[PDB]
């Protein structure tokens, strides 16, 4: 069984969020579990730099101009690179410029990614053809469309990591992407008068998955589907929609072996976590104090994440005696909001605006609680990281957060299953109740420790996930 993942990022070469973590860890797991998995990526500069054994497979002309298909290895896994400097040789985000504007040629940049994915099924590499093309998010949404247009020389799976990003482009681009004009149709890739790459992925794939079981249910509802729910409801009925929960990469996210930490520690040596907390406090300029709970954020600042609620709840949290340590980049409204708060409450609020890979580890390793108040959550990895690190996640009960965290309710404590704090509604009052719950647990240190150990017993294995994907692949 040969599978090609078609996507636009991969840890550690290029990462803007959780997607890259998946692509960086799933293929290796699949290989261990008996699937021959390779990855197709655009040759963004950081990716091209990391693959040092890249060889030429092929040159082709294309609706988007010429490509050199390269192939090499990263961390044991076979990586194809689409080298097209005129599209991909630019620094920064794969999706937008410095000023945060989407590239105006995105339709071509990402249509090409989908086209090469499909072309791979027809022998673009003379030495290896995938049986299944596995496309990820809107970026790769056209891959199943190109496959359909060519009589499905391979089966296709489309997985949604996020339904809010739709890959909308004006209809006139049907002229630019070499698909049948008849594909522009509610029964096809049209979506409210435009082209949608997400719609294309959802419509044309043999099978759709979402990155958690409850998000797979949620996206059949108007609240989480943003107009797409009818397709998803229909695909559910056809048995063509399912959820497979993400794992965590243990090579990189384990306090037991984490080389980025001041101090490594284990589920049975949580005393060794304290030095991380002290150095985190020092690093952020917080009062060095171990009697006080340190709450943390490591998050893209976008609407999805509910961080406005954190801002509203901040006074309440501070009033109860908590500290906050925040790392994130996105909306300036949010950015300015938090910078202001750190100015207003020095020694209590530490903030760092920007993307810092190593610093997120030091936060995860030193904080007591990780705040994930998301409005929606296809899966969420940072809460999984909190669990592994004994950093209790405080989450909204939605999507993968609902699949993965157990509230410290009386039943859950009594059954030995409690692992964090859960609130229901997207408002600060709801958030604040969960925060109070945390303060109550914090005043019973042995109960806190009992919940940490249970959080750290939770297992999120990629090889276990690989097994589900494999069953899926064989049943197509
Ligand atoms: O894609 C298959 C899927 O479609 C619906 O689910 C969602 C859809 O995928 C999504 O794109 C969006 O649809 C909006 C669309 O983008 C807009 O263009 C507009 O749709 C209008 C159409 O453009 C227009 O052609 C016409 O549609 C008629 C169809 O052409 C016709 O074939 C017929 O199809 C119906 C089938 O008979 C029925 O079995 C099927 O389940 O539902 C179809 C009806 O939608 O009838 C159509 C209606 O006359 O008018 C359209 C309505 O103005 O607006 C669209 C809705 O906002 O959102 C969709 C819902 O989330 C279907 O719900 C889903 O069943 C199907 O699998
Ligand atoms: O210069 C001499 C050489 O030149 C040309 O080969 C080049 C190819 O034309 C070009 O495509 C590229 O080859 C890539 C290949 O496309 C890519 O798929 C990958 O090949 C993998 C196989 O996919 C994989 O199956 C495995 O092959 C095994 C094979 O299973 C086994 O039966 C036995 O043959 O051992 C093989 C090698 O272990 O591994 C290979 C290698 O990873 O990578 C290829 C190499 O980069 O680049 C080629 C060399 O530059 C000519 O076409 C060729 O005939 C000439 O001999
Ligand atoms: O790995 C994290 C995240 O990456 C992917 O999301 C990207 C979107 O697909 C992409 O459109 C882009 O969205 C941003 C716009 O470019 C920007 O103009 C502004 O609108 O903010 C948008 C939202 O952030 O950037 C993100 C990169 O994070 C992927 O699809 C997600 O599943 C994934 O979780
Ligand atoms: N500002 C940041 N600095 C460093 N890492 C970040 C930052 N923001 C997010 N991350 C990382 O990105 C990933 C986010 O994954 P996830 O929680 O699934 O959410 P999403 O995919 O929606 O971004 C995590 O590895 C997280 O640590
Ligand atoms: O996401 C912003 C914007 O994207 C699309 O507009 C494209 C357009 O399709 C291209 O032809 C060109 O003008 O560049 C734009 C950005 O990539 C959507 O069509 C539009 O609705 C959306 O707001
Ligand atoms: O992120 S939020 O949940 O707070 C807001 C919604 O996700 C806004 N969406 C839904 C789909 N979009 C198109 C507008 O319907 C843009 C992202
Ligand atoms: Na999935
Ligand atoms: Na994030």
């Amino acid at each position: 069984m040969q599978v090609l993942h078609v996507c636009s990022e991969m840890f550690p070469l290029l990462k803007t969020g959780g997607l890259a973590d998946v692509i960086g860890a799933l293929p290796a797991a699949q290989i261990a579990d008996g699937v021959d998995a390779r990855v197709l990526l655009p040759a963004f500069p950081d990716i091209r730099r990391g693959v040092t054994d890249a060889q030429v497979v092929s040159r082709r002309d294309t609706f988007a101009g010429h490509i050199t298909l390269l192939f090499g290895h990263y961390n044991g896994v076979g990586i194809y690179l689409i080298d097209a400097p005129h599209l991909y040789d630019r620094p920064g985000s794969p999706y937008h410029d410095t000023n945060l504007f989407a590239y105006t040629d995105n339709v071509l940049r990402f249509a090409l990614l989908g086209w090469v994915g499909a072309e791979m099924a027809s022998g673009l590499d003379p030495f290896w053809r995938p049986d299944v093309v596995h496309a990820h998010d809107w970026h790769a949404g056209l891959a199943p469309a190109y496959l359909a247009a060519r009589g499905r020389p391979a089966k296709s799976v489309f997985t949604v990591h996020n339904l809010a990003y739709q890959g909308m482009f004006y209809a006139h681009h049907m002229n630019d992407i070499q698909l049948p004009w008849s594909f522009f149709n509610i029964h096809g890739l049209e979506f409210n008068g435009q082209i949608s790459f997400l719609k294309a992925g959802l419509y044309y794939a043999d099978h759709i998955t979402a990155v958690s079981p409850t998000y797979a249910r949620e996206i059949t509802e108007p609240q989480f589907a943003y107009g797409m729910e009818g397709l998803l409801q229909q695909r559910h009925r056809e048995g063509r929609l399912s959820g497979v929960l993400n794992g965590v990469d243990e090579k990189i996210w384990s306090p037991e072996t984490d080389l980025l930490l001041a101090s490594r520690y284990t589920r049975d040596t949580l005393e060794d976590k304290a030095e991380n907390k002290r150095q985190l406090q020092i690093a952020m300029g917080l009062k060095v104090d171990d009697k006080v709970p340190l709450f943390a954020v490591v998050s893209r600042l976008t609407s999805q994440k509910g961080l406005d609620l954190v801002l509203e709840a901040l006074p309440g949290l501070l009033e109860q005696g908590g500290q906050l340590a925040l790392l994130g980049a996105g909306d300036p409204v949010l950015q300015e909001g938090f910078l202001a708060a750190a100015a207003e409450y020095p020694g209590q609020v530490g903030v760092q605006i920007g993307y810092h890979e190593a610093f997120s580890h030091r936060i995860m390793g030193g904080a007591d609680v990780i705040l994930v108040p998301s409005r929606f959550a296809p899966c969420g990895l940072t809460q999984l990281y909190g669990l592994k690190y004994g950093t209790l996640p405080l989450v909204r009960r939605t999507g993968g957060l609902a699949d993965t965290v157990s509230d410290c309710s009386l039943e859950n404590l009594a059954d030995g299953v409690a692992s964090g704090f859960v609130f229901e509604d997207s408002n600060a009052w709801s958030l604040l109740r969960a925060i109070r719950r945390a303060f109550v647990l914090w005043s019973r240190p042995s109960l806190w420790r009992f919940v940490q150990r249970q959080a750290m017993a939770m297992d999120f294995s990629w090889q276990v996930a690989a097994k589900s994907y494999r069953e899926l692949y064989y049943r197509l």
